[PDB]
């Protein structure tokens, strides 16, 4: 029925974002920002390059000041787009070097008036970003092995990797590979930049990547007699309508990953929907055929060969986020520390990777949990290293709730956001800090807590005990105030399902330490003895959840 399908041959433009791509690859723009843009600066930007083409290099536009969340719509754009840019490093695996991390940290100092946010897919986002530096900042990234390619826009975005790869000592295998040459051979090139949407993937021999929500993983398993290898996940995302992904049903040696990878994106850009912007996401297609379907799609018309079957590994208990120090295959150590919902700065990455240097380490990792590790750190050197890390706020041995909380960018930079999530969390990690240290002793099980600044979930709201959905609320009537729906006791791996969503509830930004305060005492009050929070959640009364 002419879904935009380039398969079927209804291959015709159905939107403006489909129309714009048609006038050839939107990587092109790079000349054009050398060229004209970066000198004459924001108002010589052609409007579909601003708010299109750009992406393709990581530059999205970011958010004027002074607009709360009555302006927040598609018909406002002229006046919530400012002259300033946030900009997105591609760090596929979240793997750097002391040096990249180094220069990452003066380019922030420098660029983007010291703002530094780890994402919660092991990149960092520069904001106050101005196009008269984006060349510069190009040459500086580049002389250290970092891009922006395909960072944002209708492509594949970061590629996810274990923050321990080749280090853990209970991965099945180090991938690592796999996600090197898929950056090398696909990330840039032709073939994959014009997709049906944006296209996010996992790879990793540990279930630490978020891998069930998204559009492709492979995950590591032992193949009982075929050994270590990774077993295909499809069809996964959470925004307006959330959706797990699905195995294929497949093993795959480490060798054919990047090959398969190629195939299955390759489905996406020929079958997948390009009608309606927000049903053309891989996941529907994916809901639409079924994974038998899918399979034999992919098997016979781009790999022209089976797959092998495979099992699935045992679902994890716990989320991994590598917090804390661990001991490594080097027979060193690994750090993992949290900031506060991802928020550092180009004095603190700096600062980081002098720390590094003096304890001999020029390896780091950034964390699908917007957090950060560092590997290779001697015994000897290890307590050091600790203080150090403590001295610029980020803890090794953090509270729960500095631990296991979440936030996206919030309408500080994003321009559809109803309300504040990153600076809020700043006061509200330590609101719960201390007005709970009273119950503190009880909790020996942790409560996630992700803080969306709208319904788009970047901050995964489904899959927390304790998710926020930020939209605009009344009271009153003579006031339409910041405030968030609530999702309550959604988790990843074992039985993986979304939060429940309640009837006539409505959280104020102000009221949030309130609720989480009034909430989780009750949960220590009704509680079973060694229960989870997402199981409580299934009987409680809905009294005992507002
Ligand atoms: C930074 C980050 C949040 C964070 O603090 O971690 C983020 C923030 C933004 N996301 Fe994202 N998303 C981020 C992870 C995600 C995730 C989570 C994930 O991948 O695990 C999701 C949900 C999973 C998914 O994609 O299904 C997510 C779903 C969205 C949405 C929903 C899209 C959709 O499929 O309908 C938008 C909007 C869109 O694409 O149209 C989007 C849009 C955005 C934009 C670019 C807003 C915009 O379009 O103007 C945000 C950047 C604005 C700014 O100035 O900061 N981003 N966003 C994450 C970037 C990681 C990265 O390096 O790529
Ligand atoms: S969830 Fe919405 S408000 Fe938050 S960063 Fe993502 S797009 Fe912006
Ligand atoms: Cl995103």
């Amino acid at each position: 029925r002419n879904e935009g399908q380039w398969a079927l041959g209804h291959r015709e433009p159905l939107n403006a974002n489909e129309e714009l791509k048609k006038a050839g690859n939107p990587l092109d723009v790079r000349e054009r920002i050398e060229n004209i843009y970066a000198k004459q600066g924001f108002d010589s930007i052609d409007k579909t390059d601003l708010r299109g083409r750009f992406r393709w290099w990581g530059l999205y536009t970011q958010r004027e000041q002074g607009y709360d969340g009555t302006w927040t719509g598609d018909d406002n754009i002229d006046k919530l787009e400012a002259k300033y840019f946030m900009m997105r490093v591609r760090c596929d695996g979240g793997a750097l070097s002391a040096a990249a991390l180094r220069t990452l940290g003066q380019i922030s100092t420098e660029f983007a008036r010291d703002t530094a946010d780890i994402s919660d897919r092991q990149n960092v986002q520069y904001h106050w970003i101005e196009v008269e530096n984006v060349p510069e900042i190009w040459r500086r990234l580049d002389d250290v092995g970092l891009q922006t390619t395909e960072a944002c826009g209708d492509c594949p975005r970061v590629v996810l990797g274990s923050p321990l790869a080749g280090e853990s000592l209970d991965e099945v295998l180090d991938p690592t590979w796999a996600i090197e040459e898929i950056v090398r051979r696909y990330i840039g090139k032709p073939d994959f930049a014009d997709l049906p949407r944006k296209y996010k993937t996992a790879i990793s021999g540990l279930q630490d990547v978020a891998h069930e929500i998204n559009d492709v993983a492979f995950i590591g398993v032992n193949h009982p007699e075929h050994g270590p290898g990774l077993d295909l996940w499809v069809g996964g995302g959470l925004s307006t309508n959330p959706m797990l992904a699905q195995r294929v049903g497949a093993w795959v040696p480490l060798g054919e990953v990047p090959e398969v990878w190629a195939a299955v994106t390759s489905v996406f850009r020929d079958y997948g929907y390009r009608r309606l912007r927000a049903k053309a996401r891989l996941k529907f297609l994916i809901k639409d055929w079924g994974i038998a379907k899918f399979r034999e799609v992919l098997e016979t018309e781009y790999l022209k060969r089976p797959l092998i079957d495979g099992p699935a590994p045992e679902p994890v208990k716990h989320p991994i986020d590598h917090v804390g120090v661990q001991r490594l295959k080097n027979g060193l150590n690994a750090v993992g520390v949290a900031p506060i919902a991802g928020r550092v700065s180009g004095t603190i990455l700096t600062a980081v990777a002098d720390l590094m240097a003096r304890a001999g380490s020029d390896r780091i990792r950034f964390t699908p949990y917007q957090k950060l590790v560092i590997l290779d750190i001697p015994d000897a050197l290890l307590d050091d290293l600790i203080a150090g890390l403590d001295a610029l706020g980020l803890q090794s041995r953090p509270s729960h709730w500095r631990r296991n909380l979440m936030a996206c960018s919030g309408i500080e930079f994003c321009k559809l956001s109803f309300a504040e999530t990153r600076v809020r969390a700043q006061h509200l990690v330590p609101e719960l800090e201390r007005r709970l240290e009273d119950i503190n002793s009880q909790l020996d099980v942790p409560i996630t807590v992700n803080i969306n600044g709208c319904p788009n979930s970047c901050a995964r709201i489904q899959i927390a005990d304790i998710g926020f959905k930020g939209q605009m609320i009344d009271d009153g009537h003579g006031g339409s105030v910041e405030g968030f729906q609530v999702h309550l006791g959604g988790h990843l791996g074992l039985d993986a399902g979304f939060g429940r969503k309640l009837r006539q509830h409505k959280v104020t930004s102000d009221e949030l330490g309130d609720y989480i305060d009034r909430v989780v005492r009750n949960f220590v009050k009704h509680r079973s003895e060694g229960e989870r929070f997402a199981q409580w959640v299934i009987r409680a009364e809905e009294d005992d959840l507002r």
